[PDB]
């Protein structure tokens, strides 16, 4: 929306105006059910819960939730599309090797079923990870839904709502990769830059100005590490000639006009960056957390980028609000994909 | 700024209570002379200025400074210890290929002379860089003064005065290495941890809780990069078994008790960190700058650590206050080096 600080409210509203179907494989997980209850009450999405119908209904009753009577519940052991989904899974895993017998096992795994629902067009997005490892969430996602065209990996971005309104869009920047890839290749780093810029435009209403960060600015501190960022910058520009991407540059050159004017003259990014691309996961994971904690920024994420259809992974330590927000964001990813 | 001011007053007081000799090789640089004037008025340190005596006196008179009459001024071209210092430089560097001829050239260089004064024990520390490159300041420092016992490398730390008083010491943490080493070895990273902990005690009166940072916490995300931090943690503990150092851990595990309880139970650091050790310069240089800019934190530094006697390097764009502060910090480092 017009102010970057109001983005979460805008995300919720956008979801409400165009209701999407979101699958929650963790249909008995309490925080997930609490979130689903509020989401359904607020008309944000149409919820699909995975689990034994009697078990799920009993859990809803046990937690005292009142807004989930009209939620779709699908039992992985018994539902109308079970054989169809089994055959689809076999088709996908035919070359790598999957027998009918163990396809029949896997289709009853809620995480696999969830991905097959989305892949089949019977839902618009999936969220899990409140009671599953990231690895266990991502494995069926990458096996069944897969990465989007051109993308060889997925990455995680955060909305960083900072108290420095003079930077980004009223203090908001997107930053990546903060979750997935330990040490991106130049090619992987270029993918991250393009994906994060696309996410920024599509979901956050930001006109991207993408800074490829380094301890060097435009050859000030040459090093093999610096070379990787330089190459990633060139590769990202080739991938997406429409985007404003520049690098390599230090964090102060990215944000501060005075510094940019000296260290990166004429740059279309330096001094007004609103998307920060970190060279490694050590940088990404440490830096966003320190900006959050030491800077009192609000960090919303991780938002997964590069999947062929919207899949997000929650922290196992997530709050109910975290789930509510990430479901709304998942819906916005789906809406964006449909409008483009 | 307001965030830094109380600790900085403590640094100044500690300097005043145990006066050290600080060499200023840039004895004609105006900001340096303004700083030296206030430092001498406040009895923070004993200043040694390097330059032609008549040139320095003329400059002081031109600027109208009134507190520098008793400052020691040493002319590199003409002073009674010139031969002694030349021979010391040769003793240190002759095996590295320094000739007597070239030693006699270098002793006339104020940065080399300054380092030779310190190395001789005729001063306690040195600051420069208002009108010299970092490279030119550090070269004689590393050649002549060299690294402290157990250190074979130096690093740059910042006092990061954050607006999050619930973390570190009323919002203050020391963070390193933010300046020097692109990709520390496990050994170099261990040295950073120990050096930064010692700097934290010496300068900030902090009881160190040192977090060796990673994208992993205690084996949550195993990787070659994670392995390096794990090894650095073990090596740091071996170097200084007295210090409270733990890792590998994520930044949230370092700072947040609730997260520490889940991800690093029983840690002697997690949830209480006041010193953050970054695994690479990409991490260090990006992270402190983003906390400064996006977080409105005040970053005082870089402070160079690991030297046998303190040498610090100012920005060429530094303020008078920057110089005053860094001299006081250098003095506190000198006090620590003498213990």
């Amino acid at each position: 929306g017009p102010l970057g600080s109001d983005l979460i409210q805008d995300v919720i509203r956008r979801a409400q105006e165009n209701k999407q179907r979101i699958v929650l494989p963790e249909g008995l997980e309490p925080r997930t059910l609490e979130a689903a209850d509020r989401l359904m009450a607020d008309k944000v999405v149409n919820i699909i819960l995975i689990g034994n119908v009697d078990s799920v209904k009993a859990k809803v009753a046990e937690l005292g939730l009142k807004n989930l009577d009209e939620a779709v519940i699908i039992d992985p052991n018994n539902h109308p599309k079970k054989q169809q989904y089994t055959d689809l899974l076999l088709q996908i895993r035919q070359k790598k090797g999957l027998t009918p017998e163990k396809a029949a096992e896997l289709v009853e795994n809620p995480l696999y079923l969830g991905c097959l629902i989305v892949k089949s067009g019977d839902a618009d997005g999936l969220i899990a990870g409140a009671q599953n490892t990231t690895g266990d969430v991502l494995r069926p996602a990458l096996q069944v839904i897969k990465t989007a065209p051109g993308m060889t990996s997925v990455s995680g971005t955060f909305l960083l709502f900072t108290k420095a309104k003079e930077y980004g869009k009223d203090g908001l920047l997107l930053v990546a990769d903060c979750a997935v890839i330990p040490n991106p290749t130049a090619d992987e780093l270029a993918q991250i830059a393009v994906a994060t810029a696309r996410t920024a435009k599509a979901i956050a209403d930001i006109e991207p100005r993408v800074a490829m960060l380094s301890f060097s600015t435009k050859g000030s501190a040459k090093h093999e590490m610096t070379d990787k960022v330089v190459e990633a910058t060139r590769m990202a520009q080739e991938m997406a000639p429409d985007l404003l991407i520049d690098g390599e540059m230090q964090a102060d050159a990215a944000l501060v006009e005075r510094v940019a004017a000296l260290k990166a003259p004429g740059s279309n990014v330096a001094g007004k960056a609103n998307v920060l691309v970190f060279p490694t996961l050590e940088v990404g994971n440490i830096a966003y957390k320190l900006v959050e904690r030491l800077g009192h920024a609000e960090a919303v994420g991780p938002i997964l980028q590069g999947m062929a259809a919207p899949v997000n992974d929650l922290s196992r330590g997530c709050s109910v609000e975290d789930i509510y927000r990430m479901v709304a964001i998942t819906a916005n990813q789906a809406i964006a994909a449909k409008e483009q």
